[PDB]
């Protein structure tokens, strides 16, 4: 069964402590899949989207001038943000903020070759009141064909 | 007074392959936090709730006769389900089905001891068409005080 | 040209204990506004709509053969149900059930007389687990022109 | 049946005219439950949340430095706001505003002692266009364990 | 069958190229229904609502000082915006923008005379990243009694 | 390198009266884009998805054994359904039913040729009470890369 958990990889990259992630990186290298990681502190959801788009482009995971790529990523991002926000994608507008780690992974996860590329966006972090220590954890995942 | 990623432990339990998670089981022994794990396959959301209620009651993670317990858990469940369903909380009614693992972890994560117990619910798995193999991954996490 | 809290009258009717609401009944006699009251126990949302449609038609609060009437009422119903369900409009499908009282009040609340008739729908009751006693209160109000 | 309608109390406090609320206050006094009341005019939802948090803290209904308290209240607040907004928690962003009265009540409503404390957040008021008299009534309720 | 597709008229006005719309205009003239058209480029949803309200008033399709009229239109507008936004009515807050054509049509579409007036709001256009050519089409319709 | 309103073609197909749409059929012959058309009457949303999946597979608009195809289509379907349902994606469960026409169009709309194929799903019809004649129009459009 050649099939791979591309989401789980993204999530693991997002949640494991730096330096615990070695095997995942190794797998990605073998596979020769593109990926990136990053962090964002946000009281506005669009900041999250921006950070992710920016990161994806800078690390060459997506072609920023090619809409199909950016449409695919956009919607995967919203899917993840939804796991984090659980209903309303409002942060500041609802008196909360988030600090999040993110990761993106673009690959060919399925067994059949024709399935082609897919992208995964993962978010992990905390969400809470804009006060130190009044917070808890959150998670999200988005998957899209690309 | 150390503070813990209770969400990440639950997430890790739901997503890792069995026998790969021993460390997390060990952290929990040490803390002496209660917890359970499960699998559920659903085309009806209410099924997901029921399986987790049954497994939390069965492994003594919560008290099925105390409403404050079951209330705390119910909302953690819906939060995790939002991550999985990403908006509309519907499965069969939107012609999709879910194949999931879950974990619930109850404990006292915060440094401060007056922060009491908190509970976490995690889901990891696949969501897709009724036909098998046409599907992708999904995830969710709910946190509540308890 | 006095202006009235038609929503509050309906709310009061749905929430007060019987025999405790006589004043509100009296205000309504005076205005000569039509109105009805009801009870519904539901694990299916559509049941809530149906019971209120039946009781508004039956006490001549609206005309079941005039779509503008039934349209105005239907949207007032969904507005009140959002208050009760607080997001996802699902009951059994999210493993909860509702025990509710309702009231509909139709009248001309505004100072201005060209503001026509308006209708109000109120819900008050309990929402909880299928087991009895594991539940809490809930409420909702929908307003529409009619 | 020692059980009490803590939500109905909050709602009544929120909706009754000043000086009609005497009995409710009396009950609360007997019970020795903590509570507060207040008003907020808002074109931004976060204003509502802020007002309520602030009020709860100032009147000593909740411990503002204790997350479990503030998590409990936060989520009860969002539940109420939902009854008021009926779908989207957007005010200004959707060209409406709200004027609302609020109330919070913290108590031990259930018969069994072990159920412990619960909190209720109630909203009542009007919502409408940012123009005088283009408005109608709205209501909300949130209940949480605390 | 005297009944008319008032929504389809609004939608057609919104989507057809200028000068392809002649027959629709003709029908409207015969019927002596009021209507208007317009365009709005928005990164904020309230801009859309504002544009539509403004246009409706200026062209005398609705009485801006009469709430029933403006309530009816408001809710029809939100219904259309929903088709355009598909879930969250957020534009800038979610890193997208929209360019849209709109139309409103007020008439007596049904066969029975007593059905009275109804209003239709239609939106057609593109939605996308705030970059040229990274965009796709969108549509919406709202219908309300008036 | 001309760019096309693929959404509008699909919309037009779903909403025009048969025999009135010949031009659009002709544009499609010219482009050589695949497409299908359908009717569905539903009180269950999943029925809408199924009918469109069946008609896209049947007229070779997509490949039922390739997940990337069916994934792209599924999300375009839910987008169009949001336009029709306007929030809650429920029909019977909210005591309403839908009478709809649909169309799917797959092609390469953009000027740029590397923008690949994209798919469009359109719905037009009526939504209302179970009784016939108590209903109004509705619409929706979903777009995805494919
Ligand atoms: N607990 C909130 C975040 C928060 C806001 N204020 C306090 N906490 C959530 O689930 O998103
Ligand atoms: N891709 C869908 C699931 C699905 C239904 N049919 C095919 N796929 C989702 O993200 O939930
Ligand atoms: N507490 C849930 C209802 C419930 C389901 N199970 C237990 N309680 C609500 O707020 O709707
Ligand atoms: N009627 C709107 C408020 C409003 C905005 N503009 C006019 N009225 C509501 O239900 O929230
Ligand atoms: N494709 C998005 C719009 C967008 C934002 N960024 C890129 N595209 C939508 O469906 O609304
Ligand atoms: N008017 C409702 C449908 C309906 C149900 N009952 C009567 N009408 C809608 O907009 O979806
Ligand atoms: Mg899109
Ligand atoms: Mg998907
Ligand atoms: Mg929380
Ligand atoms: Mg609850
Ligand atoms: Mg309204
Ligand atoms: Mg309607």
């Amino acid at each position: 069964e050649k099939s791979v958990r591309i989401g789980r990889q993204a999530l693991l990259l997002a949640m494991l402590d730096e330096g615990e992630e070695g095997a995942i990186l190794d797998e990605l290298r073998a596979s020769n899949w593109r990926y990136c990681q990053g962090r964002v502190g946000a009281m506005e959801p669009q900041k999250i989207v921006a950070a992710i788009e920016t990161a994806a482009k800078r690390h060459e995971v997506v072609d920023g001038s090619l809409y199909r790529d950016m449409h695919a990523l956009y919607h995967a991002i919203l899917e993840a943000v939804h796991g984090v926000t659980r209903g309303q994608v409002e942060l500041g507008d609802l008196l909360r903020t988030a600090g999040l780690r993110f990761a993106v992974v673009r690959g060919t996860p399925y067994e059949q070759p024709k399935e082609g590329e897919w992208i995964a966006v993962a978010l992990y972090g905390t969400i809470g009141a804009p006060v130190r220590g009044l917070e808890h954890e959150a998670v999200g995942l988005g998957i899209n064909h690309i």
